């Protein structure tokens, strides 16, 4: 008596243009089981992304429901890289006849400043431990390091790997045949007349070729016809009720750690360490939360905001509450030191962590000012008073800034060392503020598994008991 | 009784200091039949101007209200060239004694940036198929090619000529007795000493010099006097009742092309491709609805925009329901693209039409960032990935970009071809871009008449039957 | 009830609407002459801006015409700036603190002249102008004012300042050098005291008696007494002070504002409209009930289409048997002129500045600028004349068609002048080329009628014409 | 049960004066005094991760309270992960303090900086003009110096020397430990963080300047531990300062008028943060002439202001003295300046030891901009009926006026150091060897005779009280 019309809107996100990972992958999983719905139609024309782990996600409901025997289907006039990503899971996708499999790769492109900075007399002190903490690079040079290089080709080649693979899979085709390079993609679309969708069928990225409304006419064969809509039966995921869950009285608490980690209250996209562990806390102090998943996507941020998050963490595993990591998309630096102290921690493949490093900047503009004629002037009572942008770092701050940012990468190591059951000399080798997809966390021991948050909520259950119910944060 | 007060302020556009064309032309039309109306007053002194076509259109409805026997007089102090022509069709033009008909003919305006952008390093790739599609000119020259130049005189000249043989018509005088030139116009108004306004009594451009009061004396004799609002009897356009027109069970159905095409849906003052298809659709399904006429005036825009648009009218005539399109100002590029699938398309002699033909404009900075010390680096999967506006622009991603061009053309002159019953080639030696006015567009096969909406109408209503109303979208 | 009208006037005095009434303000003090639980005026001016020379000595008038009925008038302040005192010295006693300064300096032009800059930026320049006076065109075409302009800009302003320290030399009645002895003097006289500006005031007469703050508190209780209730002298302020309506006979004089620069539309800013106030003359030239009409014009200036929007109507309304007095409150100069023209009768203080009769346009196009930055422009037209835009060169027939403009205006204008006044083009001329007079100056060479203010306006309106009226003021 | 711990959790700065995140020096003080009578309240407890600061003597203030609170045997407890400068300062007076366990106490010194443009103003063809009475008038040299004077230094070094010194000394009383063990300068911050690695929690613990290491769990743990468990409000059983009934005083009709001269001294009527001669002049007045009022005390934090602003609240005060009202000045923080000129005409000055106070001296700035505007072929032109009429900013300023600013200044600097000497009982020419716009703490203003005793609100309270009679209440001039 439907079709569930995927017409997402935007962009997926963990905590709300902005899409619920987790109400798309429940409303999906209800719709499975739903009399009322017989189908989903996918259209991705207002939809703009998500990382690769999260539509890994909705690729999984997606997989489960078509193997309910309910079919899937994808349609557009054309298809953006990210769209057709999650479009490759569909039973049939439907491309416009004159439409586009837009696939091209990834890439990484960052701004570098040295040359700025000093052609405006600027001075920049950077505080350092990490080959590989890269973010730093900008105001230091011209370019990217080759230790920089390595370790994003890396994790660059492999994250398109991944997509390759999995679109394969999904379309029974070899992955070169998906995307063969920019020259084969070329010479085969010559072979073509320069035809997009004719390339696209080809080549068995796409099933049939096919205008808006003889498309609008197979729809309306599978799923029907209503005449109250004057369209094919069917219903967009922003009108279908997801059904709330029962109460057990027995629950799993979910944190979520959104963003950059910031000092203060929440405010922006972000993590707001007090707030966060305020959450935790109140995770721990309630008698009916059995368990903690803390879900972590964040870029990393603020070292001191990230401790007082981990150490609410700590402490609710040290009430006996088990606390469990699912990492989606991103839990790097900061967001590894966050989730450090889990039970366990489980990470997507294509996830970037690691980034166990450290760094501090310091601008001064005193010979910005001077040659434009700006001064300053004052009387100290120590040097260590005179730190201001507009003043010379002096050296008594510089090298106690030095000593604070290896007592950090120490405190750093030593805690993922104490969590991972390894040594100091051994996480110091996979450290050095490298980046690694959850493959090679896996592989490092840096993360405990590889799976979802399917796999995170599991383990939680698992590590306490029962028949569990999910308090979201 | 009273009198049409025609106090104009504002601008005539096809669809909303905005004013509907329709209201004006049906209210006119409506007090042409209204016993209590017993004249038309225009006062145009804040009243900015529309497009020749639809000025026109209102003329057309002064001179039926007119041969009704019903008198139209034009005052005001001055006349701008816009306010001129709207009034030129008033049985009799009162001009204050010191005021101005202000002819000077139509001129085109645009800033050419090549130096520009050359200077500020930036680097400009242009992809086209058209020697006569110039927007894409000020990047890439520092005047007009002699192409544009042709293109833009041949249309400019007719729609002047256009303008003076209308007022010509009106006045009853000779077209270079509007407008004798500059030359003439100096001659004549140095033997005035500089009275404009005796220049205009003596050239016959006016038939009354005289102050407001003046004015106001002979409107009351008139039209009688209003005890009550003391000044000569007189209702105003926007307080005048235009009837709402009978529902009868039979429509055709108009919808309006109003403005840039976008992909979004409506926005701004542009068209929203989405909006503007779903309309359509709802036209098509409608069993009520009998035709459709597209209302178009629209410069173009985005192509999928335009297809999204062509699919639903296409779809509409394939279901049985006749499709007329009115050009009314401008109907080019995506304007025409649009129009296409069209039993019947009518324009003004004065329309803007044609500009069959393809364009895209990238340009990056990655010298510019260079000269201030700003760099760029990264890493990529493919070049194809590596296209941002801080980056150069790839020789594979320019490989792409010129096909999907050299294609999109392909594509363009094969609809036109397909709807206008002539081929591919025949179609080229008149598309490259090539901006037509309606009448070198009937002259060469892309509009079948040269008309207004009334004759638009007039075509749906007779490729169907009967006893029409109209419903508006 | 029983108590001084306190004048703590607060801001700038205007026409219309920190804005106030100049009308408001004399009608009030007016009202206190003849009400009987007011027994004095204290004016305590220190949050005051000023107003126009004409506007104060009009307030000035109706302080006297109370201080004559017997009744005191004080003034009272930390300090006076020059305009504070102005005001001020209509009192019979003015209060000063005894470290505070009256601060006279004189009076001064000062505009800002461009043409370096405009040539520096490659920018064209085109003044088109009848007017060897008309100097608002002067910063577009020199670094410095024009020999002409600084005669004109030197007679007004010597005189109005010769004005200014004659009213205050006789409110004082002491001699005007006295009031301000020059520079050389000032300093002079300032040093004997040792840089003390209150007693230099109290020794040369400025001023009457020195007192702090709460001594003046006390000087004012012992003469208008105390209210415990409001715990200060016994006053009320003219802001809460209440304005009898004027009853209404039944045969009103209209009265209409021009208030500011004139331009186009509908009234809008603190600007005149020129549809909006020709609205408002339509409208008393069609109520049987107006008699008569005073403009009040207090204006540079503005739109010659919109100046002759305004003409026209009050023409009109002569025309129709209403007699029009016009009225000149600081400025009523060029556009501002031209709408006078038609009046029966036209009537300014000495020290309005009116005349400039005289016309200009200005015309700057970038072509060179853009050129310099690698921006051009290009296109078609079907004639010259369509191709006037600020980033085109100014084709030379527009050019020519402006300069027949201009010309043509000028001869408008000093036309209307001569009908209006009876006179010719070329007397007119004479007195025209774009200069500026003082009401003074109007007066000697025909421009205006008489020397006066909104009272002798009023009064001759009701003379032709009749017996007892009213004002509608059309502050619409 | 119902009784917990008072949080001061507070946030944002201090003033005298809450201005429509600001808390009222005063509602704190009185609180703590409330809590220390209140059965209810069993302690204190400093949560101040989002306190930004007072200045030192009000802070000070806050410690009297907090040591009072202590000496009547409840405990009082700081809290953070951290500490700035100007929280340690508070933290310090608390019974213990926790930090956590890899936390910084941020002692670091304190310093002046400003600006100094000669040079800029030289390339930008700009024309300074700087009238003046005073070596030690310093804020005037930013515009034609490029670093500051010696003059400016030596009073400016001995200020800021003293203030610091001040700081030690309080928190070493506070801690028990030498004032060198507070802060070793930065080589013994450089050598105690060497030898700890540069771990700041470390070297913090072992110096004394706090006395555990946790997080905020165990604190938490800690606290409830001396407070007890809210089941209630699931948190160690206390109450937020935000939330507390500060209870408001019996009345009784006899009171001492406060009024709050608070921020720069400005002409108009009170704007902005700043004090309005008007208002300020106007509040005074009421309080003279209300009769429930019986004496007088102006709260002063200023840096000074307008000339002649300051003299209308000093003639207004001068006024309520002289109607019989004594007038007692508590000075806090700063009142230099003008903020001197209007306390001169008090009964009784009192300020604390580290108020920033004196400055009698005068100055006045013209900048104009004819040679900058030339040079880009901008200019001016015009008439006048005397070169004293021109004088705008795209206008050279006339040799005649500049001779008569010169004797303005001069003439307002004799004023001052009059209003002076009259008022401290002595003369210009002693005045004048203390003035010269030099600035002066309050202890070295004690020294001189500008400022009659060192001491806080309270005492001025007292004095105030003592120069009338009885019992007593406040009202407080607000809003």
């Amino acid at each position: 008596r439907g079709a569930l019309l995927l017409d997402i809107s935007g962009v997926i996100v963990d905590k709300p243009q902005e899409n619920s990972l987790f109400d798309i992958v429940n409303t999906i999983r209800q719709a499975k089981d739903d009399r009322n719905i017989t189908g989903i139609v996918m259209d991705l024309k207002n939809f703009a992304g998500g990382d690769q782990p999260s539509m890994q996600y909705i690729g999984k409901a997606l997989k489960e429901f078509r193997d309910s025997g309910k079919p899937v289907y994808a349609v557009g006039e054309n298809y953006s890289q990210g769209q057709y990503y999650l479009a490759s899971f569909a039973n049939k996708i439907w491309l416009s006849p004159q439409g586009v499999v837009d696939l091209h790769g990834f890439a990484t492109n960052g701004l570098y400043y040295k040359s700025l900075l000093d052609k405006l007399k600027v001075s920049t002190h950077v505080f350092r431990v990490g080959t590989y903490k890269s973010a730093v690079e900008p105001f230091i040079r011209d370019d990217m390091s080759p230790a920089a290089r390595e370790a994003d080709s890396r994790w660059i080649g492999e994250l398109w790997q991944n997509y390759l693979n999995t679109v394969a899979a999904n379309r029974q085709i070899p992955a070169e045949q998906v995307f063969p390079g920019a020259q084969g993609l070329l010479e085969g679309l010559t072979k073509t007349g320069g035809d997009t969708a004719k390339y696209a069928l080809e080549n068995k990225l796409v099933d049939a070729l096919a205008s808006s409304a003889e498309i609008e006419k197979a729809l309306t064969k599978e799923f029907g016809w209503s005449k109250t809509d004057k369209n094919y039966r069917a219903i967009s995921y922003y009108d279908y009720a997801l059904k709330t869950p029962a109460d057990t009285g027995d629950s799993i608490g979910v944190v979520f750690a959104n963003g950059a980690i910031m000092d203060g209250e929440e405010t922006q996209g972000n993590v707001g360490g007090d707030t966060t562990a305020a959450q935790i806390r109140d995770a721990r102090l309630d008698p009916k939360v059995k368990a903690i998943v803390l879900r972590v996507n964040s870029p990393g941020g603020s070292v001191t905001a990230s401790e007082v998050i981990r150490a609410e963490l700590a402490a609710a595993r040290a009430a006996g509450k088990p606390v469990v990591v699912s990492m989606g998309g991103m839990a790097a630096s900061g967001g590894y030191w966050i989730s450090t102290p889990a039970n366990y921690i489980v990470a997507n493949p294509s996830t970037l962590t690691g980034s166990i490093g450290i760094f501090g900047v310091i601008t001064t503009v005193e010979n910005s000012l001077d040659s434009i004629g700006v001064h300053t002037d004052g009387v100290s009572t120590s040097p260590l008073a005179d730190v201001s942008i507009t003043r010379a770092l002096p050296p008594e701050a510089q090298l106690m800034m030095q000593l604070s940012i290896e007592n950090g990468y120490k405190r750093f190591i030593t805690l993922v060392a104490d969590a991972r059951h390894s040594t100091p000399e051994q996480i110091d080798k996979i450290a050095q503020g490298h980046v690694w997809t959850g493959q090679d966390a896996k592989a490092n021991g840096l993360v405990d598994s590889l799976g979802d948050f399917d796999d995170a909520v599991a383990k939680a259950a698992e590590l306490a008991k029962v028949k569990q119910w999910h308090l979201e944060y």
